[PDB]
């Protein structure tokens, strides 16, 4: 919580957006604002000021793989961190985000203990 950052949440899914916002609270980051598919994320993201993405995977519109790969792409944004985001229903095409560049994946539904984990684990392996 003291690092300065602002997150974005992309999820189509207004109820899982909430939850993730709120366990980012309770974890003492305030600036989030969230998404929900790709192309809002896109809005946001030129708007400037992120610090990390978290995105779910299955997104109407534009998903987050795409979104991925827009973001690696964008000469500003290339390093911006991003963790996906993946639900029990489907195993998605990890090797893909994998070439892509994603910073790290999790399971949806989780708790503010496991984001912190995984958070800490994409802070340290990246220097931020
Ligand atoms: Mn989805």
């Amino acid at each position: 919580a003291d690092k300065e950052l602002k997150f974005l949440v992309v999820d189509d899914f207004s109820t899982m957006r909430r939850i993730v916002r709120n366990l980012l609270k309770e974890l003492g980051f305030n600036n989030v604002e969230e998404a929900e598919d790709g192309v809002d994320a896109l809005n946001k993201l030129q708007a400037g000021g992120y610090g990390f993405v978290i995105s779910d995977w299955d997104m109407p519109n534009m998903d987050g793989l795409e979104l991925l790969k827009t973001i690696r792409a964008d000469g500003a944004m290339s390093a911006l961190p991003v963790l996906m985001v993946t639900a029990k229903a489907k195993k998605e095409n990890i090797i893909a985000a994998a070439q892509a560049g994603a910073s790290g994946y999790v399971v949806k539904p989780f708790t503010a203990a496991t984001l912190e984990e995984k958070l800490n684990k994409i802070f340290e392996k990246l220097g931020m």
